[PDB]
């Protein structure tokens, strides 16, 4: 369908250890409804809706230098919450796993007094939003 | 909406020189159906369906070192097309703006087979993939 036309098909990214990005993102993108696609050696996808998520692992060659959210390419990735409860319920996941929580001295309106979310790190210091409607 | 759960809200990416960028995305996003949604003078954001992509310039004391698709962070992104036909229209028009087209040895099956789809390089070199359902 053409209606589909210009929505994102798929999001690859490299990653630096794959089991502690995998341990991050299947609860992540768990708690966000995605199911698992495909999980290699090197690698796992998600699927939700007709969307998709793929992460791999970095070539050993290519680990050095580590990312950076401030450098060209990535800074983050933001996700739509069902509500501000859903937010919140995620904020104290976070805690409780340790995940690195940020900006926490505005949380959860970092981004503004009209923007409602969550802004964490994955295990590789990418920057994660969940945002409420 | 809870239906909207999980979905993508946004991407934020850092560009080396923004006017570059902005000169690329805003054809190719232009091309598949994007609409501007806001510009200043460190960036530009656009929208489609419920998620923007967000393209802001690279700090200077950030600029380096450069972007690398090979190393942890983005890789690439990839976009719906509504044919085959709309992806052989965008190859013929990267090929004439001289955007950078890849695995031309492969094209349009550089994924595979039963994958059709343009491989290319936006200014910063981070990898753009269009893909045919
Ligand atoms: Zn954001
Ligand atoms: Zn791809």
């Amino acid at each position: 369908n053409l209606y589909f036309q210009g929505m994102l098909h798929h999001v690859e990214i490299n990653v630096d250890h794959l089991e502690e990005s995998i341990a991050f993102w299947d609860w992540l993108l768990g708690e966000l409804g995605y199911e698992d696609y495909q999980s290699w050696s090197r690698g796992k996808s998600y699927k939700h809706g007709k969307t998709y998520l793929v992460f791999v692992q970095t070539e050993d060659r290519f680990q050095t230098p580590t990312f950076h959210r401030k450098r060209t390419g990535l800074n983050h990735l933001a996700f739509h919450a069902a509500s501000r409860e859903k937010v919140d319920e995620l904020t104290q996941k976070l805690k409780e796993r340790g995940d690195p929580i940020l900006y926490e001295d505005r949380h959860p309106f970092a981004g503004g007094p009209n923007h409602y979310a969550v802004f964490c790190e994955d295990p590789n210091r990418i920057k994660v939003e969940i945002v409420a409607p």
